[PDB]
């Protein structure tokens, strides 16, 4: 993004009372930049001081600039000097001697697009940590926030977020050191939020870049930051959005660091009390270990399951699934439960679906019997439909089904009255039931995954195809119309193609290859009729092996790879809104937690599983010795 | 395997005399798994033997827990510390000045999953060995076995083997300093046997994985154990089962060390006596080397190439079979019998099936007298393959052959009789006939991997597609027949569909693409139809494009490659099977052995191979210098 302008060595614009005011201000702006002559900025020091001696407001608004706030030290400090410590320390000594420094170094950079915005941070940004101790030393107040626009992007690739507070800022940059002074200084805040809130830690989160790259600032700071204050109370607070820097990191879809975040196992005191992941009982590869969910267990408003599972705008929910907690309670849920009632409802809907095709064959008293309750079946399908298809590339299913039941319902309504297409309506409705079919080969990994593919090829790649070949044909069709309009001469049969439709319908049986490609009779000119209708053969012929092969390449490795992936992704959606499905009580009745006393005052819920790691156990036997 | 509960740091769930014991005791146990404040264990022992001063069962009783039969001792070794080992010198001396020493150290940890355990073992596995030397010395037994359940297992993805042993434990583990104090100590027994039996050797093999790891425990332990002990009397013995080690491996599909074992060549005299792949000759690259093969050349009980052969649970059969003795055997038994007798039975099989296409083919006296003996040959291959269908992805064909036959014999049977239907029976039989063709083409590698693919993709890659299909096609079947419910009016010609399986097979018919997709008559709304069957039509293409992809990933690299493979295998176990089908005597006649006076009274079966080995011969030359 592209906007509103900044400090920058060339313009990109092409009495003597006021010249030598212009020459003296702007000789101290450029001394500042080049940072070199420090001779000349003592000579220019001396004679403002004159100038004032022959008053501090007029002199601050002399040396800060009004136009963008910007004051003779930010444009030193921008102007990175090898003596700039030095012209640090000459100009600091001079406002010392000016005593206005207060108002001085508090100075925030005004600006549209920088409401505020502290010299210390730049000096950060810059690098430069002694002149960071020097000003904080000084009397530099290093709470205040740059709540400004290119701080605080509405998109990421436009802006630079890290926290809006120098310490975050030392956290997300390199900068270890500065943070270890920032916590020894007494007048520093750590619980101190920016605008939408995210405190340090939820603006580390915004940073820690995916794909478990081989160094990572994020994943120690964190570490270090959280050993050293040692609180439940930070993790515990929540941004605007009322989200858990835990649940913050699930939202996107940052993976090494929520691993992390999600096994803590530290052995001091009070880093104990810190700690998750408790340990017992390891003992060669075989270890129990015990983890926590309070805020995981998917009773808590927004809990992390929904939110890894319900969110599709990162692609990367398959990682953040296989991590252990997660991994566990699908399972068990799953061999509790979605086991029993998934096959439960698919048994009724084949049954329905069995009941309307033979109801469907034949157009006594127990077809009627049979025909009453699928009508209940039908209005219970499609009221359990709707509410979600209203409410909202995987709910096209829901669509459909809910399409369906709509169709059954209006047939049976539709033959309760006096109409006659009803059939029609109710025969499109049972087609339509097998290839819902689809939805349950979920159940299995073999046909599930193939199922995907199916869909995957459906959306992906026809579509692409049969829109270019729809207008090819439709093309065709009213040139070759226009050659066959040669009429009938009283038999239909000697104009095949008298009708547009028809010869659309004749080039697509010849597209199978049923029809009989006729010498074209009741054509004026038949040999330009049948080099076209060749033409189309060919262009048919080529476009399908386009298709084919562009089809190839899509496969490169990923194939049967992303397709179980997204099965587990599927069984995970649907065995998730079974859990929701269930009444609170019974809700009561599977609450998995287990509880424990892991410190003197705390008594969380957990969850035991054993892990079993043959491989990793033998390597770290070999590695040993 | 989740299941009941072990010492933890954490419990999962959340006058004055009896509150003083609790005190004292709980606190000896927490003094233990701290192992920090030595001296509140001096002050805890002293005042414990004061109050035994005003016995040493009731004594032990209060130091040993009940619950689990857990006692101080082993928690402090559960729990490690840093001055854990002073500890477990403190509380030795102290055991020593009460004089229980003997039943303590003999504690059998008493729990359900675990009827027995000394702390030898949490030594071991915990890696002490400085305090494992010291409770060896302290009077310590290294026999007790661990006859529990968490260490015998059904399953392996359930639970942690090793031996049932200390020693089996450190030999499994990385540690083999304890192991040569193991030996070196006189009361230790090498020959004593687990539950199951297996005795350090089988336990050894039980753990080795395989995949050519490059550093693996298990290779070198076996050759130093072997090694220090020398006997013929290690290997020789056997499980439960009657399986020698070496067979062992061999069920299990253990490679390398399996590769190690059956090729010991080691020079020292008693080494010698011990050694196997006898070396002689050797010359450059040429080299004459002689194995044995006292448990090897089939005849055997329970030999090493019928568990490597008719074992299917492993799939890393094809590694094992390139060994040397295997593939020589394998080679040499072909040369020998095989490629006569399959040639044989090819040529009988092919005179039989002709002979009934023959017979077919016209429904004199020299017919009659060849169907006489078509008979004779139905029934020998029909009770040949009976024997084998009833005692049981290979042996489908066997099921075939017996089909065949039977059909064969029961035709010929109802035309004994008076039946109609005989004629149908006898074409199909012959028509499997021609299918069990694909059977010889193992005779050859070009047409024998082609045919072995085929098979595959019968079984794998058509069948997902093929039940899908036949659904889509009979839901769409009834749907068109519910629309053709108009009558035919005179002509059941105008009534294409009247039929349920008419219109079935017109919509296979049209699949292939020979039928003529008529405009819709006898139909009362035809565009509805029309769209239906378009649906189908699309419907059928993608899926089948879809099982066109799916295919090539099958095919990353390794078509071709398991293709031989699995022809070789196919080849293993036929050659096998004719050398179980013939007689003993004649087997009498074909033993390969040869015999050999390795030692001063050792005369033992072997085999005299030559090895040529061009390039690593060149490899050594290119090195040497």
């Amino acid at each position: 993004x592209x906007x509103x302008x900044x400090x920058x060595x060339x313009x990109x614009x092409x009495e003597e009372q006021r010249r030598k005011k212009r020459r003296l201000k702007k000789r101290i702006f450029a001394a500042v930049s080049e940072g070199c002559v420090e001779e000349l900025v003592e000579l220019l020091v001396e004679l403002q001081e004159l100038c004032r001696r022959r008053v501090p407001d007029f002199l601050m608004h002399k040396l800060t600039a009004s136009d963008t706030g910007a004051t003779c030290l930010m444009k030193a400090l921008l102007n990175i000097n090898p003596n700039t410590k030095e012209i640090v320390r000459i100009l600091l000594a001079f406002a010392e001697e000016n005593d206005i420094l207060g108002r001085f170094i508090n100075a925030e950079y005004t600006e549209e697009a920088y409401e505020g915005q502290t010299a210390l941070n730049i000096a950060i940004e810059r690098r430069q940590g002694d002149i960071a101790a020097l000003l904080i030393a000084a009397g530099a107040d290093v709470n205040a926030h740059a709540k400004g626009a290119f701080f605080n992007p509405k998109y990421q690739h436009e802006g630079f977020y890290f926290g809006e507070t120098p310490l975050a800022l030392a956290a997300c940059t390199n900068q270890p050191e500065i943070v270890q002074l920032l916590m020894e200084h007494e007048q520093t805040d750590i619980t101190s939020r920016d605008s939408r809130g995210n405190n340090i830690l939820h603006a580390l989160v915004t940073v820690a870049e995916d794909f478990k790259t081989q160094n990572d600032f994020v994943k120690r700071m964190y570490d270090m930051i959280l050993l050293r204050s040692g609180n439940w109370e930070l993790e515990t607070t929540r941004n605007n959005d009322g989200l858990t820097p835990l649940q913050l990191a699930a939202k996107m879809g940052k993976a090494e660091i929520l691993k992390y975040i999600l096994s803590r196992e530290i052995k001091e005191k009070r880093l104990r009390s810190l700690s998750r992941k408790f340990t017992d009982w390891a003992y060669g590869p075989v270890s129990s270990s015990l983890y926590d969910l309070t805020n995981v267990d998917t009773t808590t408003d927004n809990s992390v399951l929904e939110i890894t599972v319900y969110n599709t705008n990162i692609d990367n929910r398959h990682e953040m699934l296989t991590l252990e907690p997660l991994h566990t309670l699908l399972h068990m849920k799953w061999k509790k439960f979605a086991k029993h009632m998934f096959f439960l409802s698919f048994c009724f809907y084949f049954f329905y679906n069995i009941t309307l095709t033979l109801v469907s064959y034949y157009r006594g008293w127990l077809q009627l019997l049979g025909r009453m309750f699928v009508l209940i079946w039908a209005m219970c399908i499609s009221v359990k439909e709707g509410i979600a298809i209203f409410l909202l590339s995987d709910a096209w299913f829901h669509f459909v089904f809910f399409i369906q039941a709509v169709l059954v319902i209006l047939s049976v309504f539709l033959y309760l009255f006096a109409y006659k297409e009803y059939l029609a309506c109710l025969v499109l409705a049972m087609a339509l039931g097998w290839a819902n079919m689809l939805y349950y080969t979920r159940g299995f990994q073999s046909m599930g995954m193939y199922s995907v593919m199916i869909q995957k090829v459906i959306l992906h790649d026809v579509l692409k195809f049969l829109f270019v070949y729809i207008v090819f044909l439709l093309g065709f069709g009213v040139a070759l119309a226009s050659l066959i309009e040669k009429c009938p001469k009283d038999n239909k049969d000697c104009s095949s193609y008298g009708s547009f439709s028809d010869a659309v319908l004749e080039l697509f049986k010849l597209t199978i290859g049923l029809g009989d490609l006729n010498i074209q009779q009741n054509s004026k000119y038949p040999i330009l009729f049948l080099f076209l209708l060749i033409t189309y053969v060919i262009l048919t012929f080529v476009l399908l092996l386009n298709m084919l092969i562009a089809l190839m390449g899509e496969t490169v490795e990923n194939v049967s790879k992303e397709s179980e992936r997204i099965w587990r992704l599927q069984r995970a959606r649907t065995i998730l809104e079974f859990e929701k499905m269930l009444p609170e009580w019974l809700r009561s009745r599977f609450r998995m937690g287990e509880l424990c006393k892991v410190a003197e005052d705390d008594f969380r819920l957990c969850l035991r599983i054993n892990e079993v790691k043959w491989t990793e156990w033998k390597t770290h036997v070999s590695f040993l010795n």
